[PDB]
């Protein structure tokens, strides 16, 4: 039962995404490796041109991945808008992927697993765990995204449904979706190019009542490296 | 142009949906037919236990559709958390459909039509407009969101995926996406059910350079009554 208005920014827990940063503002270094702890996420901002590579280390593991425009949190990698412009429902290599105003934010340059990844599922939060019959504080994607932007001073003014990277959640003849192990391996990897200075943000999913980040359910990290711009 | 913020709540152009609304309040008179006009929104309050009837008068026409908790509009009907909780990737009469706190928001109760609506699709805006070829201002289900919340003097905080009542955009083998005219009949009808009190918002979608309001590409109203709470 509620008995407040629902607010975007606010975590309904604490994990150390808190407090803690990537690097400085989130501006990682050239030639440097960074991680995001399993059950966690971190906020990294990219400018124009600058590539980042997504590292499934141990290789289920999902990242619920998104990107908001420097300076405005209300513009973000939208799921909604990214479908009809490609007329697809998840994004291949090559494909640009828009915001909620329709123009670039980021493309998909390369993507090393099978291809498989899901763009139709909310982040989950307390209330998901609470109905899976989890008893007391879950870690949860989308306190990991507030807590993220938080410890970089933004403040989102809504959640957008996150790109879930490498979640395997199959749609059959009939519309029923399925949860399912990830088809990823050891170290497979995604890159996306900025098309505008943004702020990406990438939660370890902590689900772990379900098979989706592999079917020993133990929820791992994801390494990630910035490229800078092209000479 | 885009050297300024997003902003959920600001229309782009002007139609009557700003002004005009169906009854004082958005508080129909139950048991009277109400009509959205072609290419126009509006908003309706219900309280918990009414029912909505939308009918889709001339057959062919979809119904951009929203809901929004009563003094909330950032507790909104949510298709990236519909689909989880139904498993399923659209509604089917019988389903309680939930906001993005999980809970129960409405519930689907009738459906005359074969059942195909789209929960995928962004509402049409002006940027859709004219990435599809249209010189100056076109109407929109976005604005008329906007307009119609505004004409209750209220502000959404956010623009959320509409139900695309009626509309035929199936993801078909491989992942494509296809526009395809509606399966709907001359005065097929959906019923909901409040499950809260309510601020639902339906867009007449004005979309006329693809045949997803039929082959004619001639938009047209939508009806609506709504009964009340039971005993
Ligand atoms: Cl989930
Ligand atoms: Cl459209
Ligand atoms: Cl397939
Ligand atoms: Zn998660
Ligand atoms: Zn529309």
């Amino acid at each position: 039962s509620f008995d407040r208005p629902f607010e975007a920014a606010r975590p309904d827990g604490e994990n150390p995404s808190a407090h803690e940063t990537l690097a400085e503002g989130g501006r990682l270094r050239p030639e440097a490796t960074y991680t995001i702890p399993a059950r966690q996420g971190r906020a990294i901002r990219m400018a124009q041109g600058e590539a980042l590579m997504v590292i499934n280390r141990d290789g289920s593991q999902i990242g619920d991945f998104w990107a908001f425009v420097e300076g405005d949190c209300g513009e973000y990698l939208s799921m909604e808008h990214l479908r009809p412009t490609l007329r697809r429902v998840s994004p291949r290599p090559g494909d640009v992927l828009v915001s909620n105003r329709r123009r670039p934010i980021l493309t998909l340059l390369e993507d090393s697993s099978p291809g498989v990844h899901d763009t139709l599922v909310a982040s989950c939060d307390v209330h998901r765990y609470a109905q899976l019959g989890h008893e007391g504080y879950h870690d949860n994607c989308t306190d990991n995204l507030r807590m993220a932007l938080g410890a970089l001073g933004l403040r989102p003014t809504t959640v957008p449904c996150p790109l879930n990277l490498w979640m395997n959640t199959p749609v059959v003849e009939g519309g029923a979706m399925e949860w399912r192990p990830p088809v990823s391996r050891r170290g497979d990897h995604v890159l996306f190019r900025a098309e505008l200075d943004v702020v990406v943000v990438i939660s370890c999913c902590p689900m772990d009542l379900l098979p989706i980040n592999g079917e020993e359910a133990q929820p791992r990290a994801l390494d990630v490296r910035l490229r800078p711009r092209p000479a």
